[PDB]
Formats: structure tokens, sequence, C-alpha cells
């Protein structure tokens, strides 16, 4: 199994990218991770229009290229973003329209393709183009209002700047197939396909949260799309509240289709987050995985034949055969907990839940006081906290996120009432676990 | 009165307060909440020795005057904080020891005590003299070198300055009756009042987290120290997490005890904790009321008649006679809640988490979209966010942390599929709630 997004994902021919920001380029915590987790790169705001060509017909790569360069330099492909797009136009552009906005456009394409001509992976060549009035129609903006052919002169204009690379159409809120804005992107598609329009891809932001909810049947859109004869893309990746069930689904949702090219997930850290707010990436503030990272991780590397527990179920150590266990079935918040005999009590049965929390009688959440070697492992009301959050790995180990230490059953013990720590990880029977 | 956290303590004859810091006077947003909330007043830091006495005989009042006149100004008293400490002294006094010390510590408790002689409810004179290694003895700071009597000579100078004040001894990690910090602190009051020394109070700053969690026997610890004939008082309180349950617990503890003044908690909102980490207040960022407010508020207005449910049961609404139902025990995210014919049944099952979640199926949670009138009220998978958090108030209404809106069924209605939405609070039968 292999050990990191872009190679895990390698494994089935995919690349799991994110979204880089230039200015964070110069943070250690934050390319340690980029680059060693991601094998394509999205400028976030670099290739956009108003930073590609600040006034009319001076085109201006610096800030694009310092991404480029980057990924490059680190064996990471491009996926460029984006070239024809309502939102963060350049104030020139903004009072433009008719004829005179519609050449504007063309124009811009024409620079910034040329620019990166033979370089780029995919391209997003329009972005959000429909409306999320529930009526499944074209968005009301000053590239619409110079007529309903401006997409598909989008597309015929990128095909000849560029013909090595994907052309896509990029737009978030199309994921859930019963949408009016997921059909009508449909039909576009479909008439472009048809009509023999330019058009060799179709990128699903995946913005998830409780306003706009993955839901399984995103599995058919793909599907649908996929079957126009075009491939598709996960293209800016991102589940407020970062539940470890909904991240896996994504993944195998790509993962069934083959035409799924890969994933990327809008930002590295959670801080690094346009929606901060929702911590709702893969790695948190201080540049550790989340429960969330494992789940995809697991699921690149095709996951298991055995579902995981649900509703519950017993933690036993494999060096001793026994249980995680809850001395005397005590709710004292500060009660270390111990191996003991396996059997059925409540005191035994831990929920891993998809927020990362190792849950017991409900609100009492597994519980480090400390991140150094030898921290006592013991159980607290459930709030949150990183030192509450764990990562199952496959190997059977359980690593706190906040510590990255490994639940340890001190001196290797064995016999029951012998107390768990955390330590530094190793391969030892102490250290791994089987979920029942 | 019993809508706020002032109020409701005075019933009881007992106080509710917080640390209050100066640069924060002229925020409308900290003072509408401070100013409608407390009737004690602690500053943070302005009246410490640095800020009193910058210099050697030299005091300047102008902070802490700002914090005592706004208190008084707005119906709190005050609790003076701090007399004698180790901790953050000037510079001029860093640098002195011996009985030139000693000679300053009278010094320095004359001063102070005088400016405000009987204008202060409770004083902090001694801070924290005892140490954390375990030994249950004095800390060793300049000041127990000048002699180990300097603590009741502090009390006995403090009586002289201002008899009309409660003189406390104040400290930390001593509310676990089985801890040695405790023990030491208990001998030294002990001793103390066989000896006539002039001490009227303990305080317990009651800072409670995952290394120093609150345990049951705190209850114990002050009434054991109520019955050596000292008031008690919870002065610093905040705990990590912010656990609903916590900190009911705590408040009760306070009302079982006939000696103890009231409490403090040590801030208004996270934001302004010393530990906004922790998130260990009863105030969001925003200003809004936590799950735990809303658990300390009914706790100091006497609970309830019985004692409320825990874990797993239904939630009937009382103009409806309905209960809160997931339609066709869906676990999808996105599924909005309904009211119907009540049944023993898991999508009728929520369980309040002490982090004011309200739990289905175990790992799914009672989601609100927006914040305004009209959100819809649906199930999303637990992650913690404040639209994910509610307030069980004793009126029966069940409201939104984030929103400050509360569960409503659709156009007041009462048959089965009524569609449950957040709305602006009208005290109507379509917003009341019983747990059974
Ligand atoms: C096989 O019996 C089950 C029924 O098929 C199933 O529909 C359910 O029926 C319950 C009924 O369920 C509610 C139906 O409306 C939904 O909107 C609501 O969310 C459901 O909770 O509630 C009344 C109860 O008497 C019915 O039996 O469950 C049946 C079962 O066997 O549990
Ligand atoms: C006679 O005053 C009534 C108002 O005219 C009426 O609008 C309503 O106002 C309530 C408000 O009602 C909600 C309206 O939307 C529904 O979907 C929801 O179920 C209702 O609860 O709720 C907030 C409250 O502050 C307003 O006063 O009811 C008024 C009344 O007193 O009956
Ligand atoms: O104020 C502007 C921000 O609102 C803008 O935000 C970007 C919007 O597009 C998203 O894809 C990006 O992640 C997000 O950063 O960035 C530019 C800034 O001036
Ligand atoms: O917690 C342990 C319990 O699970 C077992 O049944 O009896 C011994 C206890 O210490
Ligand atoms: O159990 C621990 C063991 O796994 C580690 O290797 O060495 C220290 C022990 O306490």
């Amino acid at each position: 199994a292999e050990s990191t997004l872009g190679a895990a994902a390698a494994q089935s021919g995919r690349y799991f990218g994110t979204a880089i920001a230039s200015g964070k380029l110069g943070d250690s915590a934050y390319t340690t991770i980029a680059s060693r987790e991601f094998n394509m790169v999205t400028a976030e705001n670099e290739m956009k229009i108003d930073a590609t060509e600040p006034q009319r017909g001076q085109f201006n790569f610096s800030a694009g290229d310092r991404v480029y360069n980057w990924a490059v330099q680190n064996g990471k492909q491009v996926r460029g973003h984006t070239l024809a797009w309502h939102s963060q136009q350049p104030g020139w552009m903004q009072s433009l329209s008719g004829s005179t906005l519609r050449q504007a456009m063309i124009d811009h394409i024409n620079g910034v393709m040329g620019h990166y001509k033979g370089k780029i992976a995919q391209w997003d060549v329009v972005n959000e183009a429909f409306s999320d009035d529930g009526s499944g129609g074209r968005r009301d903006s000053n590239l619409q209002r110079t007529g309903n052919d401006w997409i598909e002169v989008a597309f015929r204009t990128a095909r000849a700047a560029d013909p090595a690379a994907k052309l896509c159409y990029n737009d978030y809120n199309i994921e859930n197939w019963t949408w009016a804005k997921t059909q009508g992107v449909y039909n576009m598609v479909r008439d472009f396909k048809q009509r023999g329009v330019p058009i060799d891809c179709v990128g699903f932001q995946s913005h998830f949260n409780s306003g706009s909810p993955y839901n399984s049947n995103f599995r058919t859109t793909l599907q649908n799309f996929a079957a126009l004869g075009v491939d598709v893309a996960i293209t800016e990746l991102d589940i407020q509240g970062a539940s470890s069930s909904t991240y896996a689904a994504v993944t195998n949702d790509c993962l069934a289709v083959s035409r799924c090219l890969g994933i990327t997930v809008w930002g590295v850290r959670d801080t690094d987050s346009w929606r901060s707010g929702d911590t709702p990436l893969l790695f948190n503030g201080d540049g550790s995985k989340k429960a969330a990272y494992t789940a995809v991780l697991n699921a690149l590397n095709g996951g298991s034949s055995t579902p995981p527990p649900s509703g519950g179920g017993q933690i036993k150590g494999v060096g001793s055969g026994r249980c995680l266990d809850v001395p005397n079935a005590s709710t004292t918040d500060g009660t270390q907990v111990q191996l003991y005999d396996c059997h059925s009590a409540t005191n035994q049965q831990w929920t891993y839940t998809d927020a990362g929390e190792l849950r017991v009688y409900g609100d009492k959440c597994l519980d480090a006081a400390g991140t150094g070697n030898g921290t006592k492992v013991q159980i607290y009301s459930c709030w949150g906290g990183d030192n509450q959050k764990w990562r199952l790995n496959s190997d059977g180990s359980i690593v706190g996120v906040q510590s990255g230490l490994c639940l340890d059953a001190v001196g290797g013990g064995t016999a029951n009432g012998t107390l768990i720590q955390l330590y530094s990880c190793s391969n030892g029977s102490n250290q791994r676990w089987t979920r029942t």
C-alpha cells in the first residue's frame, strides 16, 4: 500500500492534487506536506483572469509561474484554473459587455494558453456558467449577455490555442444528480459533443457542506457525464467537517468511474482553506494528518474486503489479545484506560466517529493529556480537541492526531490492568489493534 | 430574576462573575454581554502588583480604578486580584529579598488595600503559594524564602489595612481532594483557623482540563474547607471543551455548599480567554451563548423538577404531541427532520451530548443549514460546528447556538410530515419540546 495520496492514486492510474497558494510556498511546514502528498497542482488564484491579465492586453505570469515552477520542480502536473469566468475579473473586464467583452474573452484565452502551451494537463476553460436559481439555466453575467454561444466559443478558442490540453468545464453544485443545475450542465455537454464542440472534461468542484451535502448519487452523475464521452475530475474537493466516511465515499466514487482522472482537494491544511471555519481539508492547522486523510489513503489503496465495524465495537491488542478497557466501567474524566479480558460490556465498546474520535459510553472520548512519550491515554468529555482524535492505520496502529504517537501498552505489557500510553510508533504487537 | 447568570445566582444569595479586561471595555459586543450577565468582577490584570505599583512606593491605580468603576457603575461587586504573588512581580520587586522583600510585600498590601479600603468584597491576599511537585509543600519563591510565615503575615497585614474585606487564599490544582497540593492548602488553612490567623476564604481557581480534570470530589473539597469555618469561592473557572455537564456539575457543587459565595468564570467569550484554544468559557467568539451557558443558568435556577434524560431519548413537540423524526430512518446527509407519531425506533432516539449536539444513529447530528428564519433543520455527519450545537431552554424551546433561533414546526403544523425549521423564538407550542 502506498504511503502518500498522489502515489496511492497513481496505483489506479489517477492523481491526487491540491490548490497551491504561491504566498505560502515560503512556509516549510506548508510545502513539506504539499510536495510529499500530491502529484497534481492547481493555482488557487494565480492563473485566474485578474492575476494573468491585470490590464487589457498586458499578460502577467509571475504569480502563476511561481506556482507552476514549484509544481514541475516537485514532479507534479498542473491544472490551469481558470480562463473564462464571471468572477474575479479585473476591473477593466468588469466594465466590458457585448462584442467588446467577447473579444476580450477570446484574447485572454489565447494569451494565457499560449504562454502555457504544452505545459498544462487540464484547463478549466469555462467556470461556473450555470445558475443556482433552480432553473437549470445559465448564470446571468456580462459573459452570458454577450450571447449564449460564449461557452462554445471559449472551448473552440481554447482547442486552437493548445490542442494538447484537456479542456474542462468546471462548476459547483453539479454533484447531486437530482439538482436542476447538474442536469442543465449535462445537457450542455451533451449538446457540445453532439455538435462537435471541443470539450474533453467536466470538473466537479465538489464543495460539500450542510447546504449542499454529498449524496451517493454523485457516482451516477459521474457515470452519466463519462458516458457522454468526456473525462470527469473532482477539482476543488472540501467537505465541511471533513467526515472520514464522506471523504472515502467521494474517493470511491472516482475510483468506480474509469474516466474519473483524479481528485484535487481545495487546499493543504484547514488553515489554508477559503473555508477554514468548516475545517474541510485533510490536514489540520498544525499540519497533522486528520482521520479523513487515513480514510482517503485507505480507499485509494483499495480499502478492505471486510468493512469496518459500525455503531460500536471492541479494540483488542494483538500482542496481549486483550481489549481496550475503561477501569470499572468508570465515567470519571481523567481515568486512564487499560487492557483487559474482552467481554460484552459498554466499558469496552468503542465507536470510531467520522470526526476521528474514539467514543465510549456515548459521550466520553479517548483522550491524551500531553504529546510526549509516556502520555497517559484516558477518557474525557468529548469536545473535538486534536488530542481526542485518532487515525486507525491499515497496519493496525492507532495514532493520535495531535501527538503523532501510537497507542502503546506500557512496557509491552500483556496482562490485564496494563495501562495504555502514547509512544513513538513502532510495529510491536503492543501497538497493533484489531476492530471487532 | 432568572434569565441571566448573576440574577439567577442571586436567587440563592450568590453571585456569578467574570474576569474583566480593561482593554476590551471599549468593545460594545464585549460589554453588552459582561454588563448583562455578571454581578461580580475580577480585574484580569489591572490590580496585580506590577500594575498597581510600577515602581517601589509609587502606586498607579489608573487601570485598576477603570475596572473597579466599570464594575460598580454596572452593579457588580469586585474581587481584588491579587496582593502577594510570586509571579509577574515588577522588576524592582523581583530584585528584592529577605527582610527588604518582606517589607515591600507589607507596604504593597497597605497601599493597594488602603486605596480600595471598604470597596472590595474579597481580596486574593496570597496567590498560588503551593508547589505542583506533588509534595504538598510551599512553592520555592523569593517570597517563601523571606520566611515560611510570609503568608500569615500577608493576611494579618491585610486584615488591618481593611477589616471589611473578605481575605482569601487563592490557588489552582487544589480542587481534587486526593491531590497533595489540596491537602497542603487544607492543612495550612486549618492551622490558620486554629491559631486565629485572619483568613476568611479560600479561592479555588478551578481551571479544569484533561491534564487536571474536574472530579466530583470537588464538592467534598469545598465542603471540607467550609467545615473549617472559611467561605469558599470558585474564582477562575474555565473548562477545556466547556462540557455542559461539567459546568452544571461545578455550578451545583457551589449551590450544594452554604459557604460557597459564588462562581467567577475566567473571561466573557472564548476569544477573550487566556486559553482560547480550549474554548473553555460560556460564550463564543461571536458572542453567542454556548450549550454550557444554558446548563449553568438552568442549574442556578434550581435545575428541573425531574433529572433530565441521558443518552438516547425521544423529543416530543408540545403542540403536536408528535416526535422529532428522521424521515424513513434515512442516514443521508441533508435529510430534513420532521414531526411524526412517536414510536420506539432509532430514527427517533436523540442523544444530547455535553458539547450540545443532538445525535441520532450514533454519528449523525441535528444540523441547521443557514442562520435565518426558515432554515431547514436536518441531519448531517457530526463535526461540532456551531450549527450542530443546541441549547435546551428550561421553557422547553431548543435554540441553535450559531443562529440563536428556535427549532420550529413549519407553519405551526402538527400532522405527520410537518417539517422542522429554524425561526425566531416565540414561546409557541410549535417550538416547545419535552424529553421522555
Ligand atoms: C416493516 O415495518 C416497518 C415499516 O415498513 C416502516 O415504514 C416503519 O413504519 C413505522 C412508521 O415509520 C415512519 C413512516 O414515516 C416516516 O416519515 C417516518 O420517518 C417513519 O418513522 O412509524 C409508525 C410505526 O408504527 C410504523 O411501523 O417501520 C416499520 C417497522 O417495522 O419498524
Ligand atoms: C398574531 O401574531 C402572529 C404573527 O402574525 C405570525 O406571523 C406569527 O409570528 C410569530 C412567528 O411565527 C412563525 C411564522 O412562520 C412559521 O413557519 C412558524 O412556524 C411560526 O412559528 O414565530 C416567531 C414569533 O416571534 C412571531 O411572533 O405568530 C404570531 C402569533 O402570536 O400567533
Ligand atoms: O477577496 C478575494 C477573495 O475573496 C478571493 O477568494 C478566492 C475565491 O476563489 C476561491 O477558489 C479561492 O480559494 C479563494 O481564495 O481571493 C482573492 C481575494 O482578493
Ligand atoms: O474494567 C474491568 C472490567 O471490564 C472487568 O469486567 O472487571 C475488572 C475491571 O477492572
Ligand atoms: O511499551 C513501550 C514500548 O513499546 C517501547 O518500545 O519502549 C517503551 C515501552 O514503555
